[PDB]
């Protein structure tokens, strides 16, 4: 195993899920019942949409987009009223890499607010998100096929699943994937749900730098096996990824 130093920190990349990265997502409408309302607030941008622009800008790609994309809200989703359906225009996108910051405290402009949550959105869109408080995808299935069509990412780009290898086949290709500087999209499943993240460094013994994309909270080294965050109180089972991710 080689050892490669984070390569999202290297260029300070750190998003989350709220402001200012959630200023373009669906408007909440309702109240989940019993529960503390969050009508008026935009929703999350989701951990598969964070992960992957946190990617996406490492690249800083693409500065047009290839296709626009449709779905309806799943009418299981109790924050919107049915039928909802939501649009992104991707094909008429002119990226600006230089107003889409590695990092947004609430210091910055509202041009590169705009910038940011324009991204999150579009992304968001692109993988079929569905919108809340949290906000939840079906993750590495979606994400491959958003980064070819939506965002002309290269040919490479391929979901891998953790059961189709061994311990050492699977690791081996997370190594090959930091040791060409492109970060790796990755997902599991615990007892409390799934969530998605960037894997972007190795130590050299079998520990990989994880980047949860909560704005840095519990950021840190795992095992592939012990991907337990403290902020949770882990994501081990169904184990995803997605590699090749280039231009
Ligand atoms: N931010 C953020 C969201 C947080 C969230 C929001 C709502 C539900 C939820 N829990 S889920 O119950 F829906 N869960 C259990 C069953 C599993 C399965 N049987 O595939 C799917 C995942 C998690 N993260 C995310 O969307 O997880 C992507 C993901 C997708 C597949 C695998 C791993 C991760």
């Amino acid at each position: 195993q080689p050892v490669v130093k984070s390569l999202l920190n290297s260029k300070g990349i750190h998003y989350n899920q709220g402001n200012p990265y959630n200023l373009l997502t669906p408007v909440i409408e309702k109240v989940k019942p019993g529960e503390q309302s969050f009508v008026g607030q935009h929703a999350a941008t989701g951990c598969v949409a964070t992960a992957t622009a946190q990617i996406m800008k490492y690249h800083n790609y693409p500065n047009k987009g290839l296709k626009d994309y449709t779905y309806t809200l799943s009418s299981n989703n109790p924050y919107f009223n049915h039928p909802k359906n939501l649009f992104a225009a991707i094909s008429t996108r002119q990226y600006n890499w230089n107003n889409i910051l590695p990092t947004y405290s609430g210091r910055e402009s509202n041009v590169q607010k705009m910038a940011i949550s324009e991204l999150m959105a579009d992304v968001g869109i692109s993988v079929d998100m569905d919108y809340g408080p949290s906000s939840g995808s079906a993750g590495s299935s979606r994400v491959q096929r958003a980064l070819k069509e939506n965002f002309g990412y290269n040919q490479s780009v391929h979901q891998i699943n953790r059961s189709d290898f061994s311990k050492q086949d699977w690791e081996a290709q997370i190594d090959k994937e930091l040791s060409q500087n492109q970060p790796v999209y990755y997902q599991g499943v615990g007892k409390v749900g799934g969530h998605a993240f960037v894997i972007d460094g190795a130590d050299g013994r079998n520990f990989y730098h994880v980047n949860w994309g909560w704005g840095g909270v519990s950021d840190g080294f795992f095992r592939l096996d012990a991907l337990n965050p403290s902020a949770l109180g882990g994501f081990n089972g169904y184990q995803s990824a997605v590699v090749g991710i280039k231009p």
